[PDB]
């Protein structure tokens, strides 16, 4: 156990309840690239862009467990992440939960941002014998007494989740499932609070360009790293 067990439960359950809904007009579809659909709502609070982002995608030949492991595992973070300048693991809470501090590349003309968040990976059992199991990574801001002092940075706050359900062809008697017959259905949600002044059109343009690039690059990277390796369901 650790002091955030209840908090992690609430944040994960909130995603399972609300984030997995189909978007079916309050979500604007902003970018479509094949099976990748990126939606957003335009929201500003006390002057600053909060725009909730939600994306679906469908990735052949990887499992949700694999996607979530690659997304969570700090040891491969630098192989796919292109927005971070530095990260530091502040605290380990469990084999599946850590607290990370990171600084991002500056988005001109706004100040550089930093972020301090708990990152957790969980498997959520099928709601009924008829539903898929879900693997989820949730990255959500927390406070911490060993927060770094970084005067060049404004502190952003995030609530992100990478949510995956995996569909397979069943095994034909004594024969494994091939990666050809697996499909990972992703819902990715990102609620980022810049934590201070930033110009709305720039944030919007950057989100619209960079989220699709991120999803494409990260999902390709998982396919590339898992090709020809045993499936980890
Ligand atoms: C422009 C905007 C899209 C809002 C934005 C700006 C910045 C840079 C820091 C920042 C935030 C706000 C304003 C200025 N700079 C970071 C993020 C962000 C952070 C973390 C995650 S994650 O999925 O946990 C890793 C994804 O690669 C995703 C996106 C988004």
């Amino acid at each position: 156990t650790h002091r955030f067990v209840q908090k992690v439960e609430e944040m994960v359950q909130n995603h399972m309840t609300y984030s997995l809904q189909d978007v079916g007009a309050n979500w604007q579809l902003v970018v479509e690239e094949g099976e990748m659909k990126v939606y957003r709502r335009e929201v500003e609070e006390n002057g600053i862009v909060l725009d909730p982002l939600k994306a679906t995608h469908a990735v052949k030949g990887v499992t949700g467990h694999e996607v979530c492991n690659y997304f969570w595992n700090v040891d491969v973070r630098n192989d796919w992440e292109t927005t971070i300048e530095n990260f530091h693991v502040v605290e380990t809470l469990a084999d599946n939960a850590i607290i990370i501090y990171q600084t991002h590349k500056r988005v001109w003309p706004a100040s550089q941002r930093d972020v301090l968040y708990l990152s957790v990976i969980r498997k959520i059992p099928a709601l009924t014998e008829n539903d898929p199991e879900t693997w989820i990574v949730c990255n959500f801001s927390v406070d911490h007494d060993s927060a770094p002092l970084n005067n060049r940075c404004v502190r952003a706050k995030i609530n992100v989740a990478m949510i995956c359900q995996t569909l397979v062809s069943p095994p034909e008697g004594n024969q494994e499932i091939s990666r050809d017959n697996i499909l990972c259905k992703i819902t990715y949600v990102a609620n980022v609070n810049p934590g201070g002044w930033a110009p709305a059109s720039v944030l919007r343009a950057v989100a619209k360009r960079e989220y699709p690039k991120f999803l494409k690059r990260f999902t390709s990277y998982v396919q590339e790293k898992t090709a020809g390796k045993p499936i980890l369901f």
